[PDB]
């Protein structure tokens, strides 16, 4: 039920159809919450089915999706990155194989910080907590966090390998 | 088939047992590829059947791990972390909520940090690329640089919020 609580977040400022959902979807949501198109008119069946939604939230989809907003819950088990499983088999590549793999990696990694940036410019073009925005700004800097880190930390094992 | 490359990884430096196998999955390996219990001798038929392993790997498991080790893949899209979906709807909450949510997960995310320190420093008691225990560093140095970076921007956001 992954989409359960995108879904209801979507609907927390009022009425969409599902085209509406299905290209929310399709924009700044769906960079860190992907849905697949099979997964979206079958969780708003459930949805309507449970009485969450009538598309509007009910009183229930309502304090449904404020009761998950404040759970305290456990940090996940880490997210496997196959890149680091590579790493973590490091032993068997030559250093040439190695710098080659992490120099690609590196690569990727600054592409992807660029996207970032592109998506941030568009968005900051005076940030608190009080804008309707800082939703959007949250969810983007902790992607340019991420991959400024994953760079640093990539750059620091080139410098070890090279 | 997810265990696929991970156990043909772990057999790199010579034979080892299923239990053994099993064991491996239980330490080091298990904290960023966890493995169910249900779903390694699955994947020790399967490579078998495939020629990959007979357990030690064949000439042909040997060339099969290689290959995905040199492979250039694309970054995968992002991993969904359940935090950052509530973090996206945050307009939902306010901001005394908003703080203790985002409080709760600081306070995890830096205990998370202080066992990977106790890991860190276990390892750590020279490190170079010709070191074997290269990449087991890798993935704790990653983890750690991962989890620093969380608690850094939750302690920006933190700052905004309060
Ligand atoms: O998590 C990611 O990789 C990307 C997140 C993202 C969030 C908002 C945007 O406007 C663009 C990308
Ligand atoms: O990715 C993680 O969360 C943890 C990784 C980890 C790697 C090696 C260790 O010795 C402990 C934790």
């Amino acid at each position: 039920r992954v989409l359960k609580y995108a879904i209801l977040g979507l609907l927390r400022k009022g009425e969409l159809s599902g085209y509406d959902i299905t290209s929310y979807f399709k924009e700044e949501l769906g960079q860190f919450w992907s849905a697949k198109h099979s997964q979206i008119y079958p969780e708003l069946k459930k949805l309507t089915d449970e009485g969450f939604i009538t598309y509007t939230l009910t009183d229930s989809g309502k304090q449904e999706l404020h009761d998950w907003l404040i759970r305290h819950q456990p940090i996940p088990e880490t997210v496997k990155d196959e890149f680091m499983l590579k790493a973590y088999f490091i032993s068997s590549l030559s250093r040439q194989e190695a710098s080659d793999l992490f120099t690609d990696q590196l690569l990727k990694r600054k592409a992807k910080l660029s996207d970032l940036q592109g998506s941030y410019e568009k968005l900051m073009a005076p940030m608190s907590f009080s804008s309707p925005d800082f939703g959007h700004y949250l969810v983007l800097t902790k992607a340019l966090e991420r991959e400024k880190n994953y760079v640093s930390w990539l750059e620091s094992i080139l410098a070890m390998i090279d």
